[PDB]
RNA sequence: GGAUUGACAGAUUGAGAGCUCUUUCUUGAUUUUGUGGGUGGUGGUGCAUGGCCGUUCUUAGUUGGUGGAGUGAUUUGUCUG
């Protein structure tokens, strides 16, 4: 189980997340969502 | 098991440029590219045009209808004062 959830304002907890090592970050929250959940 | 944008911060780069990376998701086919066509084009010729303007040019000039002169190009009318 990998690649956990965002705080995406568009839909409530409903995306997978494009993440490097040691972070957690959405694929459309490109200008927002600094803290990795 | 996404044609492709773009992804915090760290050397960048006008900065939150994923421009390039240290690298993985979404609205989902509307285009990564294979011809053939305008293209942004102000880099294209006003020597192919319009339209406009300037000029010839604050000067007095121009033409056709009848008839005359000349075979005719053309003159006359449009003039000596
Ligand atoms: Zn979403």
């Amino acid at each position: 189980k990998l690649r956990r959830e965002c705080s995406n304002p568009t839909c409530g907890a409903g995306v997978f997340l494009a993440n490097h090592k040691d972070r957690l970050y959405c694929g459309k929250c490109h200008s927002v969502y600094k803290v990795n959940a």
